[PDB]
């Protein structure tokens, strides 16, 4: 199970804009999603999506649709590449609350950049994994 | 469940050597692993591992140990980056047999390069996924 906690259209900050190769300040879609595995909360996902590439994405209910299939349909583009970077973090109070983790608990943090083509990023995700690596394999 | 089908020490071919940034011909460990999800076969994984970075890895039974945790223990290095590239393929006869797919069926093919540091790759995997993207998110 993945449930949408919140969404928002927000201006891309400089870091996010650099990752997505867009102009700082350009509106992007922010999605926060809580993924649970067997009715235990696995991970907290914060997706930031370049909406210029997928006309209509802001109107989707992602409690009812899957994110990446929807990106692909609306763009009529295939996802061809991914990069991830893995780091230790100490979750935080608010994120903590979503995952139960004790605030200040250490979690695996992943940043992932998702591309249609080598030169066209579409989505930049931050993942808070309270368990153990598994984007590998 | 993941089960080891086979393993082999083999010389790195030019493509694999370039991915792993090693000298063509250098011995690497090849592992073929079949991952099943709930007693249905999910994916076929072929890992190729630079053994110079993990003294002892060739002696492990990965029916009894997890691959990436073991890479990390033996190297005393953390995995910090991943890149994947996704492509459509038509499985093949022998791979087909491992996944049941009809030979010549189309599957999602992933190549994934796993790094300790930006300049030090450790593993180059080919994954045959007969279902649908999910390294994303």
């Amino acid at each position: 199970t993945t449930e949408v906690i919140t969404s928002r259209i927000e201006p891309a900050n400089r870091y996010v804009a650099e990752k997505l190769r867009i102009t700082p300040g350009q509106d992007i879609l922010y999605l926060e999603r809580l993924r649970s595995i067997g009715d235990e909360k696995a991970m907290l996902i914060e997706n930031r999506i370049n909406i210029e590439l997928c006309p209509g994405i802001v109107e989707i209910d992602f409690n009812q649709h899957n994110l990446f299939p929807t990106i692909e349909s609306l763009s009529k583009r295939k996802i061809r590449y991914s990069e991830s970077r893995y780091a230790a973090r100490l979750i935080g109070n608010e994120r903590g609350h979503f995952l139960d983790i004790s605030e200040d608990a250490p979690v695996l943090h992943l940043e992932q950049l998702v591309f249609f083509s080598r030169e066209l990023p579409v989505e930049f995700g931050n993942v808070w994994l309270k368990g153990n690596k598994y984007y590998l394999g």
